[PDB]
């Protein structure tokens, strides 16, 4: 039962003392290893979601948090196999950033969407299999008090 | 700059991240040594005075958080030397606890009081010289949000 609260110019902007704070969203990184559909549970079950990336400087503070030899499952699939890519919550797909890697994505089978450490670029994303286990990376509004 | 904020089952109290939380007050142990006048000054910068204990169970708390060998001063002065000790926040001295040690307070001209770590009886309140240069430990009402 505790937050974490950091000072605003609202006065207070919180989040649970176990998350990541940043912009106006709290942020969970899973290390333990799950199907998509069962990473989304997790967050849900914490009343978030999987992460939303909506510009360049979130993703710049996400990567910080995480560790190069995993990959971590993004909010965003493909459930027809017809690259009609959709994010988790509804916000459109085109209008907005999209950080693929180099010659991703690629296959009609890989209908989910993880960010990924390949040198030489470095983060980006990769399409693969929703059934593989993978970590994830949760988003929730930040609680102004 | 941050809060520590814990849940009240008015739904939040919090402190400053780098105080220490006990009913509902905010404490902080400085460990640089100060005249109890200046002791006093320093708190206040903080918004904060020195610590008035109002019941055992407070100052079991407090104690943990202290070095044994060092001693701390009070919210506690007598400032005419007649045994007339008042509380920094003006609550009543004789309808309140006392953990005088044995033998204390024994000094018109020791006007000040402090607590420290004398075997066997362990912690309780000394009287003192004012001018003399001890830690300290302040006292604010919790944050309520
Ligand atoms: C080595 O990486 C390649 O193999 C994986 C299979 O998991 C693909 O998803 C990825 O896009 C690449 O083509
Ligand atoms: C170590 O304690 C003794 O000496 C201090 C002097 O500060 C007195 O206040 C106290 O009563 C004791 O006699
Ligand atoms: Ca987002
Ligand atoms: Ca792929
Ligand atoms: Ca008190
Ligand atoms: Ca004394
Ligand atoms: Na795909
Ligand atoms: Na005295």
């Amino acid at each position: 039962s505790s937050l974490t609260c950091f000072s605003e110019g609202p006065a207070w902007g919180c989040c649970p003392a176990s998350w990541k704070s940043f912009g106006s969203s709290c942020y969970f990184i899973s290390s333990e290893e799950k199907v998509w559909s069962k990473s989304e549970q997790n967050c849900v079950e914490m009343g978030a979601h999987l992460v939303v990336f909506n510009t360049e400087a979130e993703q710049n503070f996400i990567v910080q948090q995480l560790n190069e030899s995993f990959s971590y499952f993004l909010g965003l699939s493909d459930p027809q196999g017809n690259n009609n890519w959709q994010w988790i919550d509804k916000t459109p797909y085109e209008k907005n950033v999209r950080f693929w890697h180099l010659g991703e994505p690629n296959h009609s089978a890989e209908q989910c969407a993880s960010i990924v450490f390949w040198k030489p670029t470095g983060w980006g994303w990769n399409d693969v299999i929703c059934e593989t286990r993978r970590n994830s990376i949760c988003e929730m509004n930040k609680i102004y008090l």
